[PDB]
């Protein structure tokens, strides 16, 4: 139920149907008091990314990171 | 001319006009003899990613990685 389960065992996703990894790096709340924040996990479908984020890492597959 | 020039000094991009970082992780040549490969650098505009890659990391900004 994640993207890493064999090599280093560092899984963290949770696709409820299709395997899609997703990381979100942007400002959270205030966007001017704590700076950029980083969050990762699993979501419905990887959206067409966006030029207004700070760093998005999509794998759209499971067990595809190392 | 890259995405890291101050903190750890590990820049590697090269936007010719707008600052956009881009990494490409997919099979290269044969896609069945060496496995998945990893490549990064800079390109025109970050394409709407794709669910057929192995790992794409776009920042669409400069000096936005650490």
């Amino acid at each position: 139920r994640t993207c890493l389960i064999s090599p280093s065992s560092t899984p963290q996703t949770c696709p409820n149907g299709q395997d899609i990894c997703f990381l979100k790096a942007q400002c959270d709340k205030f966007c001017s008091i704590r700076g950029p924040v980083i969050e990762q996990g699993c979501v419905a479908t990887c959206p067409q990314f966006r030029s207004n984020y700070r760093s998005l890492l999509c794998c759209t597959t499971d067990n595809c990171n190392h």
